[PDB]
């Protein structure tokens, strides 16, 4: 059907390249958050877990629009699901 935002590969490859879009990149995106590149993509990913990493996901997903991020990952999910079949 259509899915809800969970972290995983295409949540960190969307939120990446929405930076992009909007001409940031990662390292300058982290530093306002006192956090590191490396500890944004752990979050991103799902890897971390705590409920520090949902803090920071959720500002992932403020940046983009929240209704602009669901538009973007479930296209891109849309897509591999094409190549799967």
């Amino acid at each position: 059907k259509v899915k809800s935002i969970q972290p995983g590969p295409i949540f960190y490859d969307v939120f990446l390249v929405y930076l992009r879009v909007i001409g940031t990149n990662l390292k300058d995106w982290c530093a306002p958050h006192g956090v590191t590149a490396t500890n944004a993509k752990s979050a991103a990913t799902g890897g971390w877990n705590g409920t520090k990493a949902r803090a920071l996901r959720q500002k992932m997903i403020d940046e983009v629009g929240e209704e602009t991020f669901l538009r973007l990952y479930t296209e891109r999910l849309r897509r591999e699901a094409a190549l799967e079949h």
